[PDB]
DNA sequence: TCATAAACGAGACGGTACGTCTCGTCTTGTG
DNA sequence: CACAAGACGAGACGTACCGTCTCGTTTATGA
């Protein structure tokens, strides 16, 4: 019998990535991805139960597109004030930022979206932090209070303030938080 | 004129409905009939839905808002204000508020510049400060102001309520020791 | 608080689109577009399309409802009535409204009650009272009003525009006789 | 393949009668039939047109043959009776009124249903009318008029319509025939 | 002491989007 | 190698709110 068309859902998706990009999560209808898509609004909900599993579908297909490999070397401090800075540098592109916004609002909106869009994205940063740090034998509560303020500061930071946080403050931040593990 | 009654009618509706179905799930028209009000007076005193918020979570800012104690022990200070912080965006209303506050933020500049001066600016204040009534050097006192916050609000809307006084004070503790020298 | 003309330009708005689609494809959001008007304004005020589409056919009903001729000659009268009633129901519009206000009428009984009350019986009343005039039988005067507006309804309803006056005019004639 | 253009004739009906007209889906013919839409699809191109064929595959119940005697009266007077007994049994009526819908959904679906349904009780009352050497338009109006009264009353009051009222018309319409 | 204008409750207005539904065509796997 | 099973583009359905705009109807002085 009949099975679902790549063609539409590549069409769906595409014009999803678009919408964000041009209006923001707040500024996306159902409507308007169908339409810019060609497609029809039940082609949308057949497959997706609502705008923000539409969205979570989206944004974890990108999510390469911030998670940068984490650099190993002797030298620990230096290689998560990279991560930080690189990570930074990602989070303030201006797909960077939008995908930020958007990856935010869509997981306040709706908490299983909150969750996978987790699992796409804050625990893959996270590990990397608790496995660097699990190489210096670290105690896991500290490493967790560590990577917690590590990725906080950069996360909180670019949606306080914009694409104007610079790598440096993110760096400092790494440099500042593995000294105090002695 | 105005009507002082129709304004706490409205402010408390708004509340209680933030409360019950966060800020995506408040329509004015709700606030409204909640309130007994007819909607043009919401219109006529607030510009938009996200001003009205915003001016319901600044009035409500000082459940949140606390003073740095300053005593001896620069440790245990920003352990005691991180740990009561987190304590405080934990309970519904606390985690609510944050909740709203990003949402309100992300979807209206303004609205975001008035929470980020009511809520955001004075808490990294309240580090940054109480590092520089110390001498550290100021970019310090920024990162690690930005890594405490950071610490404590990012893993609220993380994790929610499972979020504890006890990591925000660990993390505390990280922070100011990777300030000596 | 309720608006006029609001109400007007949808009442019109439906005429246009009956007239011209028609009722089977009338819907509510081609109305209100047509109207510049939100669809909201016309669940407002009408339970259903049928109530809406019967207060715009019983609007209209001036359009075909006619006085009936009253003179000595109760065959002219009758074939006068007739002709002057099928004409009215071979033009565009009083077509379009016969099949509307029949189409409405099969798919709701308040509906059809509603219509039945505003156009049906008026007629056969009007042609009822004409023959009690010249005094006949009760069930003759009813079955010759039957037939004096089935004939011009029943051929309209399933030919078209090509059913004809002289017709009408023709089948009066012959019942009038007929009652003789 | 014509063993399914026959089952999906009488799933069609079936359903029909315990749905009615508008009550009617294309999905739910195919449904009961053990048939994808698509077949249905192949051979009608709406519902309209399906019901149609159930109707005309059923005309029967509705026509009955011209009784040809020696007494026009009579003859008349019986056919309009029978057909308006036909007309409101309760099957009839449901009958009629599928019919009368069906045939507005669309012109080309009233053409096909006027073709096999009204035409052939209209021709049935010319030809015999012609058979007493009546004049052409004196006998197509007697007959819009015979034909016209029974139908026309039946789509207007319910099933109360009677026999004796119809049978009436037509001595009306016959003694009105006369020089 | 009233009359008087603001602010008010109510809620109708033209609109956008929702999520559901059914139509008639298009697609594909299996029988 | 035809066809049931059903995905698809299309677009109307009736509902919920949006922000604007009348409506009478309180009120609260200041003429």
């Amino acid at each position: 019998g009949s099975r679902r068309s790549e063609k539409s859902r590549v069409a769906i998706v595409e014009a999803t990535r678009a919408l964000l990009l041009e209006r923001g999560f707040d500024g996306l209808s159902i409507e308007a991805v169908a339409a810019k898509a060609g497609v029809g609004k039940q082609t949308i909900y057949r497959w997706w139960p609502s705008r923000h599993a539409l969205v979570a579908d989206v944004l974890l297909e990108d999510a390469d597109k911030i998670l940068a490999r984490m650099p190993k070397t002797d030298d620990v401090t230096a290689d998560l004030a990279s991560w930080a800075g690189t990570l930074a540098a990602a989070l303030t592109t201006r797909r960077g930022h939008a995908m930020l916004k958007t990856l935010m609002a869509a997981s306040l909106e709706h908490e299983d979206t909150a969750a996978r869009l987790r699992e796409g994205f804050s625990r893959p940063l996270i590990e990397s932090v608790r496995d660097r740090l699990r190489d210096e034998d670290i105690d896991a509560d500290h490493a967790q209070a560590a990577a917690d303020a590590l990725l906080g500061a950069v996360v909180n930071a670019v949606l306080s303030e914009g694409r104007s946080y610079s790598r440096q403050r993110a760096e400092t931040s790494a440099r500042i938080i593995v000294a105090g593990l002695r």
